[PDB]
């Protein structure tokens, strides 16, 4: 399955990974946290030759951020140079800012989905797109 991706980080050496771990600073452009949110990781994507949308992106980041925050890990960075730089057949899309569902996904909050009640999740459905 995703074993070449997660191995991916493991075979990168203290040299290969200051590549990504300078990186970041262009990417975050200066943080504690050291990370990218959905909205940023555009910013660094249309730089690796491949400028997607902040709602399609929003779909990995979803997915591979496990407490769903929002936001992407540096080592939740590396994981997706790895599956990125293979399905590179994804990049298009420019001239994007935000989107209605872009944003969404980090008001939901994956706490936030269990705060008040859970049926009240999937009540009110309209085509979330």
């Amino acid at each position: 399955g995703d074993d070449i991706y997660k191995a991916a980080v493991e075979q990168l050496t203290e040299e290969q990974k200051n590549e990504f771990k300078a990186a970041f600073d262009i990417f975050v452009l200066g943080a504690e946290d050291g990370c990218i949110s959905t909205k940023e990781l555009g910013k660094v994507m249309r730089m690796l030759g491949q400028n997607p949308t902040p709602e399609e992106l929003q779909e990995m980041i979803d997915e591979v951020d496990e407490d769903g925050s929002g936001t992407v890990d540096f080592d939740e960075f590396l994981v997706m140079m790895v599956r990125c730089m293979k399905d590179d057949s994804k990049g298009a899309g420019a001239g994007v800012r935000i989107s209605a569902d872009a944003m969404m996904q980090a008001l939901l909050g994956a706490r936030a989905k269990e705060s008040l009640d859970l049926r009240a999740h999937l009540k009110q459905v309209k085509k979330e797109d």
